[PDB]
């Protein structure tokens, strides 16, 4: 299959192109987002490492509802910045709880190829 890497230059590129079941074949979550941080996409290693249905959080917000330790300049803060800019491509770790165990992750934001979407890409560090 097409095990494409964490942090590629054109990740995005990839990812818009991908048929069905390719999102959940990645080693890594991925998460796709609108404008105001509603999730579009949530693949199975997310929902690995979350806990999460990835059928069950699409359509609700990331930020406010999800994830709401994601709600900081840390990170909400960064996003609402790149989305404001139409510039998105940041690389930082961060330690998700409240809504789950403690857990330290790399999380890498970028705006979407086309359209108006962004990507939130974590792995466990
Ligand atoms: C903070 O509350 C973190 C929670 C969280 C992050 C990412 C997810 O996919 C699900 C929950």
């Amino acid at each position: 299959m097409e095990h494409v890497a964490f942090g590629s230059e054109d990740i995005e590129n990839t990812l818009a192109k991908m048929d069905d079941g390719q999102l959940d074949g990645l080693a890594f979550g991925a998460i796709q987002l609108d404008g105001d941080g509603n999730i579009l996409q949530y693949n199975a290693a997310e929902g690995d490492i979350t806990g999460r249905d990835p059928k069950q959080v699409i359509g609700k917000n990331f930020f406010k509802d999800v994830a709401p330790c994601t709600d900081s300049p840390e990170f909400y803060g960064k996003f609402k910045e790149g989305v404001a800019s139409g510039n998105l491509n940041t690389m930082f770790e961060y330690t998700f709880d409240q809504q789950m165990t403690p857990t330290k992750v790399k999380v890498h934001m970028k705006k979407a190829l086309s359209g108006d979407s962004y990507w939130v890409f974590v792995k466990r560090v």
